């Protein structure tokens, strides 16, 4: 059975019974693999690993020991950028070292907890509207 | 002073003074003992040991790794039974290894706290109505 859309695998599994191994095929960036997948339901999974917009990103919580802006936490709590690996959709799209993420997709974060909650939704997006505080100003970016 | 009820002990303490040592008799199962007790208030107690129907049971928390039942945590949050001691009140009563306590005294449990909390009331219960899911199904017991 051939898959292009969510309802395709979904109903395709409505027609398959448990515990038989499917040797299904799947791609990533620009290469296909074939591997072997037991049918396991929702009641049936131990767990696991992901990334996308967090691939080779070193980031951490903050209240930074810099100047000057403004006295409210509201516009500084978020997450600091140590490093950005070039392949990541950030550096496709002008994300850089020394930035501070204040929000992801028009919505604001206080920390790695809020970052990772939004960063878990980014492969549900074709791009993201991030806001990153630089040395002086927050720029809006368009990450692809 | 001879004891058969709690209003024997309670009202005997109503008629006994502080700090003295009291060489009381007590029994277990089929063996009486004497040891000596300091009169120690409610406002007076340094901590101890509490077994009965938990006595040496090996039970831990679950969402288990098998099928099938239902699509809700409500019947499957609980605790799961690695072993059951022969000397204990479960094996007098039809309880076994491979079981899963979902409820105790017609009240349901989510983990080891709600187990222990209710197996802290079984010496208040002439018998217990526990409910034990097994490999496929869940059975009321008469824990004597």
């Amino acid at each position: 059975k051939v898959i292009k859309s969510p309802i395709d695998l979904k109903n395709y599994i409505g027609t398959l019974e448990i515990g038989q191994k499917i040797s299904l095929s799947y791609e990533r960036d620009g290469e296909n693999k074939q591997a072997s997948f037991i049918l396991k339901g929702e009641k049936e999974n131990p767990k696991g690993v992901q990334s996308d917009l967090i691939d080779g990103l070193s980031l951490r919580n903050l209240d930074p020991r810099l100047k000057d802006r403004l006295q409210i936490p509201k516009d500084v709590n978020g997450v600091l950028v140590d490093s950005v690996k070039e392949k990541s959709k950030g550096k496709n799209s002008g994300f850089q070292e020394g930035d501070i993420i204040i929000g992801v997709g028009q919505s604001e974060i206080k920390n790695l907890k809020d970052l990772e909650q939004a960063l878990k939704q980014v492969n549900k997006k074709e791009f993201t509207k991030v806001w990153v505080y630089r040395n002086g100003f927050a720029t809006l970016l368009v990450l692809k």
